[PDB]
């Protein structure tokens, strides 16, 4: 009986895929959310270990909330009539990429690089743990503003990790390769790297690069703040219209951009605190 195990609090985020609550764990005062989601809504479905039919998104969260902190962990789920209910881990105090950008503007290089890094390596923590997120975008990044630390969030679009051709996206489409938009097919890690490529110009520019599809297949990139030439050669590089020419995560990693990241706690000094 999960109506007792946690206390509910208001509302963070909604939408038509479901609805996520703020939340207590009665038991130690655990702040944690609590995500519902329709049955009728799920197009995804999985199977768990002991042979459950039960949702994608929790296949993919119980494959990945093991250890490292970089996305937000399934602490628990339950099964109604009607719906799913997850309880997740809720930082505080927490804000989201999103909201952080539009109030403070552009990000400086060196915070960039920072939050960068760290979804990188998050992103890297899924892949090896065979999940896709598929929705890699700054309101799906929360930022833990004591420690400097972002996670993942929002698994609802994920899928397994393979090595073939994906040939549905249910993700947001002003992050989508051109790929997806010309020929509906895209690989995972290739389309990964390019909703990366966006995320950074988002970060960097305060605002997302493309909006129309005809921006998106002709993947010319326009910078609206000043970014150092080295932030814009990485940006355009991930943001390659070939897959096959935009770089590896090492690649992204071993960037000259991407050297002397601040840790964490270095970031929220400098720049959260
Ligand atoms: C779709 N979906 N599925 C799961 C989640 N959110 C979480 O899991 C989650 N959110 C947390 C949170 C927050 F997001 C904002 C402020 C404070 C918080 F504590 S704490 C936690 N575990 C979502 N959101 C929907 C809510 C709004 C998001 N910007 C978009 C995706």
């Amino acid at each position: 009986p999960l109506e007792s195990q946690y206390q509910v609090g208001p509302l963070l985020g909604s939408g038509g895929f479901g609805s996520v609550y703020s939340g207590i764990r009665v038991s130690d005062n655990l702040p944690v959310a609590i995500k519902h989601v329709e049955k009728d809504r799920i197009s995804d479905w999985g199977e768990l270990p002991n042979g459950t039919r039960v949702p994608m998104e929790v296949v993919l969260l119980k494959k990945v909330s093991s250890g490292f902190s970089g996305v937000i962990r399934l602490l628990d789920w339950f099964e109604r009539p009607d719906s799913f209910v997850l309880i997740l881990e809720r930082p505080e105090p927490v804000q989201d990429l999103f909201d952080f950008i539009t109030e403070r503007g552009a990000l400086q290089e060196e915070l960039a690089r920072s939050f960068f890094w760290q979804v990188l390596e998050a992103v890297r923590h899924c892949h090896n743990c065979g999940v896709l997120h598929r929705d890699i975008k700054d309101e799906n990044i929360l930022i833990d503003l004591n420690r400097g630390e972002l996670k993942l969030i929002d698994f609802g679009s994920g899928a397994l990790l393979k090595d073939t051709v994906y040939t549905d996206f249910d993700g947001t489409r002003v992050y989508s390769p051109p790929e997806w938009i010309r020929y509906h097919r895209y690989h995972g890690r290739s389309a990964a790297v390019w909703s990366l490529g966006i995320l950074l110009y988002d970060m960097v520019c305060g605002d997302i690069p493309f909006e129309h599809d005809e921006e998106i297949i002709r993947g010319q990139v326009f910078f609206r703040q000043r970014v150092s030439s080295e932030c814009q050669h990485l940006i355009r590089w991930c943001l390659a219209l070939r897959p096959s020419d935009r770089p590896t995560f090492e690649e992204i990693q071993n960037h000259p951009w991407m050297q002397d990241v601040l840790l964490p706690q270095e970031t929220a000094e400098i720049h959260l605190h």
